[PDB]
């Protein structure tokens, strides 16, 4: 089945996902089609109200200049589009982040959010990147992870640990012996959607899957990463395991072949909503 046939049908029934979308996203959106598909998946249709709002938000001043500026100078600094500090990429990135800090009047701009903005900007006009970023934060519930001094993120750490305990017991046993807990290695995984440390070709694939199947995909990729790395991690001590996550693990998905396979593995791995429910309740009652 093809993206050509699928988009043809999508465009003739705008408010409804056509069949076979999931199987196609699983293999990955062709780079060339991402601007269009991502905006379809997120329910962005060249909105005029949002365009006019954005043009006003980029004229307002933000409290988080310094947090944004800090993040921008370290967002994909080896990529040609973002390398130089006076460049059009960084400027556009600045406008997006500044517009989000004003748009979201409870959370504002969050540390590491510029990595996600950048991924979107690479594929679409600045302003469209803003709209998809707003969608991901609000509709896909990414901003809720930050809410309440990170309440729901902590819940999500518990869930991954219980999933690991059920699906990777040897690794869970070894992590238990080391007191290596999920909040030490998995915070950027959940908060930045891997865009904080992982390679562009890897994270583009992540955005494909997230926008289609929602935030639960992070569980799938986290577990696939842990599974493929089992033997490295099993021989690691405390400091080694963290150094492995922060430095060695990202380098392994720099190429399109290794990124494609990991997403395949992530999609074969089952994270039943029921089981997530179970663990969420377990956690909820604790506090």
């Amino acid at each position: 089945y093809s993206w050509g046939e699928l988009l043809g049908k999508w465009h003739s029934n705008l408010g409804a996902r056509p069949k076979g979308l999931s199987t196609l996203v699983k293999s990955g959106v062709p780079e060339a089609l991402r601007a269009e598909v991502w905006q379809l998946l997120a329910g962005c249709h060249d909105n005029q109200a949002m365009l006019d709002r954005y043009r006003i938000l980029i004229t307002k001043d933000s409290a988080q200049e310094s947090v944004i500026t800090r993040d921008i100078h370290r967002t994909f600094p080896a990529h040609d589009y973002f390398k130089d500090t006076g460049g059009d990429g960084q400027e556009s990135l600045y406008k997006i982040c500044k517009a989000y800090s004003v748009y979201d009047e409870d959370i504002g701009y969050c540390q590491g959010q510029s990595f996600l903005a950048a991924v979107l900007l690479l594929h679409m006009p600045e302003e469209q990147a803003f709209c998809v970023l707003v969608k991901i934060m609000y509709d896909y519930g990414l901003r809720d992870l930050y809410r309440n001094n990170f309440e729901d993120l902590h819940c999500k750490f518990y869930q991954l640990e219980r999933l690991m305990q059920e699906q990777l017991p040897d690794l869970h046993s070894h992590f238990s012996d080391l007191n290596l807990e999920a909040h030490m290695y998995a915070s950027q995984w959940f908060l930045t959607l891997f865009t904080a440390k992982f390679p562009l070709c890897m994270v583009f694939h992540i955005i494909d899957l997230l926008l289609c199947e929602g935030l639960n995909i992070i569980f799938h990729v986290a577990l696939a990463l842990l599974k493929t790395s089992k033997e490295d991690l099993l021989q690691a001590d405390f400091e080694g395991a963290l150094k492995f996550f922060r430095v060695q693990l990202p380098k392994r998905y720099r190429a399109e072949e290794n990124a494609r396979r990991l997403m395949e593995q992530a999609c074969n791995i089952k994270v039943p909503t029921k089981k997530l429910k179970k663990y969420e309740k377990e956690y909820q009652t604790m506090r």
